[PDB]
């Protein structure tokens, strides 16, 4: 689908800056044309409402391109008079991008006078009053609500003159009240304009002299974990190549042994093995309980599958990007095959084919006919471990050799030769490496996000989401490897890549304290070391929030750490955190799910409300608010 | 637009009860069946997913109906094979509305077992245990969160051996949990199904015997006001008219002297005539300031424009319910032109025409000719006092002869004579009797609505939403009242009338505490005479909560409560005591918008965090849920 212009705001030439609202299309408009990218429509005004079919924001003609948001419009085609325009720019670190103009649309120029009195155009045809105070900073004369300033980014900010001085990109608010504006100023899209288009990464960097950061997308069949290293280590170099994945890393040494001949040295916490060889195949997660880098030890680190946006990587990269330089590395290599800001192309041997509800299984609303997977290796995606039950249970009823796979399951239930369909969350991706005949596609995740509700403090809800560009190529790319495939989806619609929740940050501050012996302030260090390198994954710096509430989340107890680490579900430390506050209060958990596990033994002696902290889940319990803990967690968010 | 069956939930005929859904529509082939109203597709099925542009929920097939929820669906149309189908039944005080099935549709049918084990069926096909309690009420043997009941409603309730219970009509939530289903009974479905075609009371009732409460639904001008005390009153009977308006009720007077020959007693804030005739008028709010019903007062007391929800006609109406029989009156006339459930229709003499974008004057995304309005009286309605005073602007600009009017403001502000363009709030239907040339309507209101949020609390949000077949029928009323009139509009959309939010409530008790010298319970027994008199406006049951609140709400500062009930703002008696508590505990107010005006003369004074009760708009400063009050309110939340 593409972004579809369902409006503009109207700005005066003359007098004090006002403006007006002009719809130029309804739903259905724009639902078609979302679909077509075929927009006839003259295209008029510098402001324009842009729309795809959940979410709506503006758009900037500034110099002839039009500008919005990344957060918006992701990799997305504008819907054009000669049918879809592809973005000329896509600058996921700056959330902007850019589509050329359709000829002889208005554009607004960028401001000379140097001004500091600027002015906000809201996509109601508001003009509010900004002060700048910094290159990107500008604050708000008179407060307002967070949800007055929704659906304005890409919108203008304006001098007294009615020159451009940067787009709308986020607010800077506290409690739910915005104070402050943060903009892409006006000279980096001059700066965007004046530079190259199209960048060259598909080979891999020659090592150079001083220490430098450099990136490597290439696709999955140009060995980024095998060729490559081989390579740099035939030129006769101490590599170390990181993976997220345990198996993807000893498949790696395995292959490297087999093929090239050299029996390299393998660390995971499974499995370690030292030869003295000039390769090293590591996980993030062994790196990081390693203590990171060691003076001398390697000339290039090679980060593989850098898109991914799990803490144990966004921490391992961080801890590379920290500490490399120092340790007499020369070369840090960013690999990826999907970087942020990518499009799912065609594969060449790959069929892809929507499901439809001619089927004998049902399957997310549409249906799996028995005869695509009735004999043969399949592969089939669910977003939960409930469906995975449910769909393998459905197939072995109807005789078809059926297991499920997920999180807490040994690989051994995945039998490496026979007719199988294995029903599958993305814990496949980390856990086996085979690859399929044909892959079917839910097209959802599940992912966690941050809310900071104020009941007390911040909510951490898991939630069903469509999948992004990186998924569905993790995803598809399970069949098609060397041979023919084919890839079934429920729907074709991706959501955009490179762009994770602050709750990822919050999950490194807990591996940082449950596994790593890391105090907020070391992860604080490691985590800006990723944020500031370019071209990886981008979030919102929450670090100093983040890291002010974990220094205040003394004295955990050591044994519901043990046990919350032990079952390995996501927030180890805020799990046996909360836990602790309640077994020193004789207080019962905020609900009995088995998130609480680790108290059930504590049952009969547990009464009262709950000392609550913050939410991790639904409270079926009363709660209490008084606690030092929740009030230090508050005193946190007012900053 | 119609409701779209765009998927089915296929149950099992067969052993245990297991369900599966079914898409059959798309987000494009949904919008373009909702506008055409023409559905081709067959009907599978015994439940089915249906969807409206902005809503998705369920319907259930029970003998041949096809049902839902009104909350849901309201009055609107089911698209079908010969295009929409009309509702069948419409059941504001049971929230059940039915079309007539289309072919192709499996129904179920009522359950005659009397089990108490139930199965309720979800919008994800699951199948969740339920334990009946009651007639329409049944608790789940797990509580789930709120979420994963969204969008299930109208859903069927199933015994074990797969028959029809009732129909899932809202959750049993505390803090977000729900612990229990209420559902509509299938028995009382067979007494919709009973329910007349037509329900005659376009005709006045008789006077009875016995006391009784009579439906009066008779359109706008036909002398429900006016003829019907005049014929009561020539009978000898004692009647008291009530209206929400002052200018409605003076009106009646200068009226029913010149044409009934009456001179009536007339009773407002504003002015009090007393004649001794046989007929007063008075307004809601002057009837619960004189102390409601004094015995043997009056025979008849009609309730105009009892579809009002306002606190004031809840209140009022409410206190004629609970006092009329007591007080010796034989006979309650609850009145209206648009009774809960009412769909608009033509009006005779009303020319429809929705605005374009052809047009020199912006107005809500579309535009209004100059040639339209200049010259001629015409009333715009405008859904905030800001867009008044824009629109007004900009039309004086023009050298047009343009007015704004919202509360706060004198009706002198209006000509009665003259060329004008009258650009006003809904305020305009309770300060101005007069008709216009021509009406343009920007087709959306302002509504409050209560989030009970936690945080601490409860939140009362301002909101902008879609008008109702209420709101448009009052706005369209003001033009073609004894010649020809044009009606202006933004969209055709109407969301459904009958409904009003719990801050209604929350308001009542305001009003009892501030101006009515009503305790808490007082206004209970007023609001629950109000409840449960069927035909009237519905809403949630939740005067225990709000009178628990009120009643916690204890000694209030009085020159805090004259200065709030002075300013005439939404909810004086809550800001006077958050003030209170504020002044008390020495601590500065949430913020110092005109809100927290009371609280100047101790700016210097008062520093620290702020004792927050509840959020009523924007919270600027720090927090402090620590105060008593504020644990008491959060304790009335839990039940
Ligand atoms: C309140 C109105 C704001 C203008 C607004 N923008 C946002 O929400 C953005 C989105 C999100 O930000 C991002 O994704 N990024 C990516 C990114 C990359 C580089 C630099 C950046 F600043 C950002 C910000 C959080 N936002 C923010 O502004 C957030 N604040 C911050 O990021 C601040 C800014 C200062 C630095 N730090 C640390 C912050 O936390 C406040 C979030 C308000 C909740 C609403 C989120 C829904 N937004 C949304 C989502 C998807 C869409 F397709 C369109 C929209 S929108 O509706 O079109 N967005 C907007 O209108
Ligand atoms: C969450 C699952 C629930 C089944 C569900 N139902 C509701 O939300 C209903 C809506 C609203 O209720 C009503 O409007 N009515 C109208 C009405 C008239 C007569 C008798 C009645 F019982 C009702 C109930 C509050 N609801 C409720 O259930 C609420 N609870 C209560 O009313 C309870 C029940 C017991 C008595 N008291 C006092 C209550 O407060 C819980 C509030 C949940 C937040 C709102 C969710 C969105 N609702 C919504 C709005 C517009 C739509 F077109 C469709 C939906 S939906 O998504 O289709 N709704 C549902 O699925
Ligand atoms: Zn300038
Ligand atoms: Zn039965």
């Amino acid at each position: 689908g593409s972004v579809v212009i369902v409006g503009r705001i109207i700005l005066s030439g003359s007098g004090s800056i006002t403006a007006y609202s002009q719809q130029t299309r309804g739903l259905l408009g724009c639902i078609i044309t979302s679909l077509t990218g075929r927009d006839k429509n003259q295209v008029e005004g510098e402001v324009q409402v842009v729309s795809t079919a959940t979410q709506s924001f503006l758009a900037t003609c500034v110099n002839g391109v039009c500008w919005t948001v990344y957060h918006g419009a992701g990799s997305k085609t504008l819907a054009g008079p000669k049918g879809p325009i592809t973005q000329m720019y896509t600058n996921v670190d700056q959330d902007l991008v850019g589509w050329q103009a359709p000829p002889g649309a208005r554009s607004l120029t960028p401001c000379t006078c140097g001004s500091s009195d600027l002015y906000l155009v809201t996509r109601h045809a508001d003009v509010i009053p900004v002060r700048r105070r910094g290159d990107s900073r500008g604050s708000l004369l008179s407060p307002r609500p967070v949800s007055y300033l929704k659906g304005s980014s890409g919108g203008p900010l304006l001098c007294p003159s009615g020159h451009a001085v940067g787009i709308f990109r986020a607010a800077v608010c506290t409690r739910g009240v915005a104070k402050a504006v943060d903009f892409v100023p006006v000279e980096s899209m001059e700066t965007t304009m004046r530079s190259p288009v199209f960048t060259d990464n598909s080979s891999p960097p020659a090592v150079p002299q001083s220490f430098q950061v450099a990136h490597l997308h290439a696709p999955t069949g140009s060995g980024k974990s095998t060729k490559v290293p081989a390579a740099y280590a035939a030129q006769g170099y101490k590599v170390l190549v990181l993976n997220p994945s345990v198996a993807a890393t000893l498949g790696f040494g395995a292959y490297m042994s087999k093929a090239h001949g050299i029996d390299p040295n393998i660390r995971t916490g499974v499995r370690t093995i030292t030869t003295g060889a000039p390769v090293t195949y590591s996980t993030y997660g062994k790196f990081l309980a390693d203590g990171g880098c060691s003076g001398g030890a390697y000339d290039i680190i090679i980060c593989d599958e850098c898109h991914s946006t799990d803490s144990t990587t966004i921490l391992g990269i961080g801890t590379v990007l920290d500490q490399a330089e120092t340790a007499g590395a020369r070369l840090v290599v960013l690999a990826t095959a999907t970087p942020p800001g990518s499009v799912t192309v065609p594969h060449p041997n790959i069929e892809e084919v929507a499901l439809s509800n001619t089927g004998e299984i049902p399957f997310y609303g549409k249906a799996i006919p028995i005869e695509a997977i009735r004999g043969g290796r399949h592969l089939i995606f669910c977003h939960s471990k409930k469906k995975c039950d449910e769909l393998a249970a459905k197939l072995s009823g109807l005789g078809i050799n059926a297991v499920a796979y997920y999180r807490g399951l040994d690989v051994s239930v995945i039998p490496t030769i026979g007719d199988v369909v294995v029903v599958a969350t993305d814990a496949l991706m980390t856990g086996y490496t085979g690859d399929f005949d044909s892959v079917i596609d839910c097209n959802t995740c599940v992912t966690q996000t941050v809310d900071f509700s104020l009941d007390p403090t911040f909510t951490i809800e898991t939630t069903t989401v469509p999948q992004d560009a990186v998924s569905r190529s993790q995803r598809r790319g399970r069949t098609g490897r060397g041979r023919r495939g084919i890839y079934r989806f429920v729907t074709p619609g991706e959501r955009p890549s490179g762009m994770f929740d602050s709750s990822v940050l919050c999950e490194c501050y807990d591996a940082g304290c449950a596994w790593y012996e890391l105090t907020p302030a070391e992860t604080s260090v490691r985590l800006r070391a990723y944020l500031n390198t370019p071209g990886l994954p981008v979030c919102q710096d929450h670090l100093e929030f983040w890291e002010s509430v974990f220094t205040g989340l003394t004295h955990i107890d050591a044994h519901f750490l043990s046990q919350t680490k032990q079952a390995g579900d996501n927030f180890p430390y805020l799990v046996a955190y909360q836990a602790t506050v309640c077994a020193r209060a004789q207080a019962p958990p905020p609900s009995w799910d088995q998130m609480w596990k680790c108290l059930i033994r504590l049952k009969p002696t547990l009464h009262g409300p709950t000392p609550l902290l913050y939410r991790l889940g639904a409270v079926q319990n009363e709660v209490t608010l008084t606690h030092p803990i929740t009030k230090y967690i508050m005193a946190c968010m007012s900053a």
